[PDB]
């Protein structure tokens, strides 16, 4: 075990930067390698078994880079590839399904929103009983176009969330992009606790890695970005979501 | 040589069924092979050179199936791969850029809307001078989510089309999906001629094929669908856009 | 852990059946999944980093089949991928480099023959000091053509082995195919102990698995053959190497 | 339309340099792009349909470099991909099957040797009636090992050609490597005319391009080497075959 090594984080694109930010806030001295599979984004409308294979090849790439842990920041890739990926690999592997499902278990009536793949996967029912679950495809592009505070967002939120139970006490924001929409989602579902995948996973990663002696108290915190599509396109989209991307390199889908 | 052979049509997914529909209306006796690359949809956010390689791959597949002609129904793939693909192949090859650019030449001030790849490609400026061009990313998912006639669509159209020159005379709808949004776009850009890629291309294909003796006079029209992703997922989405998919099978990306 | 689960064995092709046969002789109750990557055979002239990525891909596939252990039967893939693959994965992972290198440390002067990739990798020197190493490219095709008892095999053996040091005590047969050449190689190097990768690895697998409590004490083993190329071509070539392939199916490289 | 443009030549690897050398002898003014698919060599043991797909990929790549003509120097890839590749493409496309098969039609009894894929393909029989056909797998690695003039070459030739009909008049050397084995083949098959693919194809290319007005009358053409595997490995194999390669670039299989 080498605490000097980086933590790998991966997602289909820029959305997983919500998970990276939450991690960096808790672990300001860790080195992160953030991998965005922008050549094959989005994952949410692909076959779950195809996404599972993507996760395997990206995990191997991150292990060849020397990481001491892997975070699956994507809710679709977590749904497709966990728990098995964590069972199959020696390094600690963390995803974004279990921590929010665990928190959800302290409510009686729980909902899930996410991509098509995520809601159809059955991943969340493995860990928490769900009263209601709804795929919300337009949420991701609405966020990537910068419109989370626009009334279009409130109108789209109404279109997806109107028919949710009056019962609901909690809603899992089971997609990387949904923290940007807490405003609109909350306006449409007053009272309902909103469970943020990034914050609850960041907490679990920081806890578990401390527990195992894998953190580096002497480190200088920094992030390197690796993408499969065009680096400048990524950097521009990341800036629209409020992330300054300093170092980015394109990784060949051949290197996988 | 063989007018009994099918016409190949390809796109990234279901959006190109607007081109298929316009073609079938003008050529009800032809056999069509419609190829939707749903494993790698969408193309609009990919590198143009990557889309160009996809098109080469899919054209080869269609030629091995025995097609007598190829229609690139996708505006992004047309932008990436034409005119070179038509120069490189013996069979007649048609796209959705040139016919609408041609029609646009009968106007003094022309606009273009499309995907990021399409507007940034410069494909359209090669055939027609443009006063204004604008990438409209949210239009595709808005259409696939069935919302093209809802208030949200008018608001999204306003968001993208507000800064359009007051003196525009025509707008190229340079994306497979955008014929669904004529109401919302017209309401926001009253007075502007909206040029439909599907109908103008289907007109050109029917003309050129008759002119070369490649139409099948006495055939019984039908369509076979080929997709690289899940066939049932595709059949469901095609119905949401008003196409009844009867015969579909999955083509392995290894088959390419 | 479940001892009724199969053991995964993988190679580039038919050569690895030498390892499967030895394994099955020692472990007649175990179920084996033998994976032959015949779409991409041979490995010996490919870049080591490319073979390393193949190994990762195939290990993931085997893990998705539920194996309780993995044997890398190929000396080229072992050289490319081990020890890291065993460090990175939770199931026991065995290769064909370490057991013979271990046996070799009981001799003063040790040689190695194998593919180009194997001899240039430096995998064997990590475990045993070598006096002489030679790549022998024609050996593999000689075996696959069934000529190991022909005089051409003696002449080719001489071509490769004549300049070996006359004080050599042991020779590592560092390639799946080379047990078929024991006669010829022994003729040309009388008195040199020939260390056979299949037998020594099988011994280690049986040893290690018993110590872990992972062997199945009841029931009767079977073999399932999985190849990435044409199954009838594989069956024909295996028959020449003396294996009667019962169950074989083609796995798509897209399943990988 | 531009005779300064290069001529593309492709093969699985170094074997095709026999075709390149014959071309350059006849056409000292032409620029050549020689493409060696060393990442995926050899083709002779792969499914024909797989090789056909490789040929399509590499052809598109060469068209993106601006070639004015394509020569398929590989007999296996010619067998897999022609004549359809020539029919499907606008630029002149030449292979190594037809010219030797044409020359063979001036003989009563004709045999064929080549790879497994070539012999199984039935490519030659569509152009010339064959009395005998035999796959000769060991010939390629024998040549690449530099053993073509040695006694072992004679014995391998005897092993393959022994059962050849005594009344043969001509034998098609249907593989890139076989010109190196004329000595051993002719010693075993005295009195049989040996038809050389490289010389008969280069002859046809020069004739056809001249008649088409595509030759550059003022050129001082160079050769560029492009390979999908490791350039240095390629350079060293070429040297074993008597070609000094200087300018070689690695082309990613992802560029295809
Ligand atoms: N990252 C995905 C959203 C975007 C995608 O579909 O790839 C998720 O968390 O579900
Ligand atoms: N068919 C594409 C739209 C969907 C995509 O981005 O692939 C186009 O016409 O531009
Ligand atoms: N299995 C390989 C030999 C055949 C190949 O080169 O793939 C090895 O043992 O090195
Ligand atoms: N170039 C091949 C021989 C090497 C290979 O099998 O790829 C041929 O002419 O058939
Ligand atoms: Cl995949
Ligand atoms: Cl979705
Ligand atoms: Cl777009
Ligand atoms: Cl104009
Ligand atoms: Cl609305
Ligand atoms: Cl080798
Ligand atoms: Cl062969
Ligand atoms: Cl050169």
């Amino acid at each position: 075990k080498d605490p000097k090594a980086p933590i790998g984080v991966f997602d289909s694109g820029v959305g997983g930067l919500t998970v990276l930010k939450a991690l960096r806030r808790l672990l300001p001295r860790e080195e992160f390698l953030y991998f965005g599979d922008t050549a094959r984004v989005p994952y949410g409308g692909k076959p779950l078994a195809m996404v599972r294979r993507f996760a395997w090849e990206i995990a191997g790439f991150l292990l060849r880079q020397g990481v001491k842990a892997i975070v699956v920041a994507c809710n679709t890739a977590s749904s497709a590839a966990l728990p098995d990926l964590a069972e199959d690999l020696s390094v600690p592997v963390f995803g974004v399904v279990e921590p929010a499902a665990r928190a959800a278990r302290g409510f009686r009536k729980v909902g899930l929103i996410g991509t098509q793949a995520t809601v159809e996967s059955g991943a969340y029912p493995r860990y928490v009983d769900l009263a209601w679950a709804k795929a919300c495809p337009l949420f991701v592009p609405l966020v990537e176009e910068g419109l989370w505070d626009d009334p279009v967002a409130l109108l789209v939120a109404r279109h997806y969330l109107e028919d949710a139970p009056k019962d609901l006490e909690a809603l899992i924001l089971g997609c990387t992009h949904y923290p940007f929409l807490k405003g609109a989602i909350g306006a449409v579902l007053p009272g309902v606790a909103l469970l943020d995948s990034a914050e609850l996973t960041a907490q679990e990663v920081a806890r578990a890695l401390e527990a195992e002696g894998l953190l580096n108290p002497e480190g200088r915190g920094r992030t390197f970005h690796l993408v499969t599509g065009d680096p400048e396109a990524y950097r521009a989209l990341a800036e629209r979501l409020g992330e300054r991307v300093e170092a980015v390199r394109r990784v060949s889908l051949e290197e996988l």
